[PDB]
């Protein structure tokens, strides 16, 4: 068994490599977007974690897709921040915050001065995203047709992304995770599906990756390079963004391209919740063997394949999702070969303490 060995991870050590994947559970403060007493009970209890890496976090109010997922990037988020921060710490824990914009998945009337999210292109992300109703449930609605970014727009998002770091920072967070994943707005320009620009962030695989590596290139400026983590989803469909039609070479030149800022992390979240293909172990070999730090796997692991590809040398880490919802002590589960909670899915999205804190560790 190698699941419970340490690993380093940049800046900090990971006791284990069991970790808990970003999850968004919709809880926070309206007005303000403000994370809760509750939220930090829910991560401390989770603190044996390896690493947490936190729910998706906005970097600017123009960022925000869902009624209810917290940000970092006022003073009062700032300091609910730091509690949650400082109460993971008490028990010896590690957290990472990830980081957000979640462009064309989202509605109008969370957006600033009630108008349309903004995204590569002007293309409906024909999904839908969280709402809260007028009792504060959450509710589900059709995403609003989004404003292509203009080109002078471009480093303002840059910025956005530069300044939420140097407030995660000061939050206390260890790691930043900055979210190129499951159909938001860097994957929104990664993505050919959702990216039909004619500058020089649309087109060729180097164009529609320009953006990211500009976020990677700020972010390790502003902190350090052992403080950046990123998630990607670059092999099938997620959230209706697709790949494209040369998603494994197009891959391979964006983690080629993140290796060379020597970042902590590499977590590749490997299929959406609905399923797609698995990775082969050649394309597997191939992601090592061009980037240099840690990798974290990630959808719909068992303990049995973390040991599997840990021990063939493939990745080094796994981050748990549904599994970390039921299980504060998944760690200890895991190590025990106890066995696990039951999932309660209609509590995964908003409400209270119910389906959040209250289920129990051994
Ligand atoms: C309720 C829920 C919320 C999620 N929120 C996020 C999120 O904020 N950021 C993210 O990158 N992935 C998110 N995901 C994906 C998870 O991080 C994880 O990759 C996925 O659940 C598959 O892993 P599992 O089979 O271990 O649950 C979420 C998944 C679930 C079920």
């Amino acid at each position: 068994e190698k699941l419970f060995t340490p690993l380093k991870v940049g800046a900090v050590t990971a006791p284990n490599r069991v970790f808990m994947a970003p999850l968004t559970r919709l809880r926070s403060i309206e007005p303000g977007d403000i994370p809760t007493p509750l939220m930090g009970e829910y991560y401390r209890q989770r603190a044996s974690a390896g690493l947490i890496i936190s729910e998706a976090t906005q970097i600017s109010a123009q960022a925000k897709g869902y009624a209810g997922a917290p940000g970092l990037h006022s003073p009062e988020q700032i300091a609910a921040w730091k509690k949650i921060t400082a109460g993971v710490h008490a028990e010896d824990g590690r957290i990472a915050v990830q980081l957000w914009h979640t462009g064309r998945i989202s509605h109008s009337s969370i957006q600033p001065g009630g108008q349309a999210p903004v995204s590569a292109s002007a293309l409906n992300a024909n999904t839908r995203t969280s709402l809260r109703d007028e009792n504060g449930n959450a509710i589900r609605v059709d995403t609003t047709t989004p404003r292509a970014l203009e080109l002078d727009e471009i480093p303002g998002i840059v910025n956005d992304f530069r300044q939420a770091v140097a407030n995660a920072r000061e939050a206390g967070f260890d790691l930043v995770e900055l979210h190129s994943a499951h159909g938001y707005l860097l994957h929104q320009f990664l993505s050919p599906s959702s990216n039909q620009r004619t500058d020089q962030y649309g087109g060729s695989v180097e164009n529609r990756a320009r953006l990211v590596l500009e976020v990677v290139d700020a972010v390790c400026n502003e902190w350090s390079a052992d403080r950046i983590g990123i998630r990607v989803s670059p092999i099938g469909t997620f959230q209706n963004v697709d790949n494209g039609p040369n998603e494994e070479a197009d891959a391979l030149y964006l983690i080629e391209e993140l290796a060379k800022r020597g970042i902590a992390y590499l977590h590749m979240s490997e299929t959406d919740l609905a399923g797609g293909k698995p990775y082969s172990e050649a394309f597997r070999q191939k992601v090592r063997e061009r980037f240099h730090g840690v990798i974290i796997g990630a959808g719909a692991y068992t303990a049995e394949k973390a040991e599997d590809l840990i021990g063939k040398g493939l990745i080094d880490a796994v981050a748990f999702g549904r599994d970390y919802i039921a299980n504060p002590d998944l760690v200890a589960r895991l190590q025990k070969k106890a066995e696990l909670n039951p999932q309660r899915p209609e509590s995964f999205f908003g409400g209270g303490a119910e389906g959040y804190t209250d289920y129990p560790s051994l």
